[PDB]
């Protein structure tokens, strides 16, 4: 069965609501430019009161090193997202610490030709033709499928490619930074089955 996180989230509401309808992970984006931004120190407070078993990821466009790491502690992560232009050397020095999740836009296969460069980390393709990704599937150890998805479609993407993941923000969203419990129940209801 295919893993669902729920990205973007910035108060405890939202994200209880995810872990009870069964989301197998949650997300918080500190690139200070994203609408959906929360502060290390707010987003503590929400990892904080969260059950195990429910993994806690950071995402991080081009940040120095350090700093990810230092959230990372203080807020307790799980795993880290480098969503940016990241060379494997700082995903690598990252990676001794903790798990990276490598972050790579797509859209025809050159971008898939530059994601093989990082397959030795888990890979979220940021996409929509699922089946380009086909021929390359096995290449991967875990794919991590994202971009666009929403209640209505999760199923297609998930069938073509059938990836171990499904990551999904502003798809089951009412506003930026505020999810819409109804699209949660039925995007996860959707993704796996139920
Ligand atoms: O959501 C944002 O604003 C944001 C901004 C910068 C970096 C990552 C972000 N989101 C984190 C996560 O990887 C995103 O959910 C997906 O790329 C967005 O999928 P969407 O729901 O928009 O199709």
């Amino acid at each position: 069965m295919v893993r669902v996180k729920i990205c973007g989230i910035t108060n405890l509401e939202d994200a209880l609501f995810s872990v009870e309808s069964g989301a197998d992970a949650v997300g918080f984006v500190f690139y200070p430019k994203s609408k959906r931004y929360i502060s290390p120190e707010d987003a503590r407070r929400i990892s904080v009161e969260l059950p195990p078993f429910v993994f806690r990821v950071g995402v991080f466009v081009n940040e120095e090193p350090e700093k990810i790491l230092d959230v990372a502690s203080y807020v307790q992560l799980n795993a880290v997202q480098l969503h940016g232009e990241e060379p494997i050397e700082l995903c690598r020095k990252i990676a001794e610490r903790i798990l990276v999740i490598k972050a790579v836009g797509v859209s025809n296969e050159r971008d898939m030709e530059r994601a093989l460069n990082y397959r030795e980390f888990p890979i979220l393709l940021d996409t929509f033709d699922w089946s380009l990704i086909l021929p390359y599937r096995d290449r991967f150890r875990y794919l991590v499928l994202s971009g666009g998805l929403n209640p209505e479609n999760v199923r297609s993407a998930i069938d073509v490619v059938r990836p171990f993941a499904v990551d999904v923000s502003s798809g089951v969203e009412a506003f930026p930074g505020k999810k819409d419990h109804d699209s949660i129940k039925m995007f996860i209801k959707n993704a796996k089955g139920l």
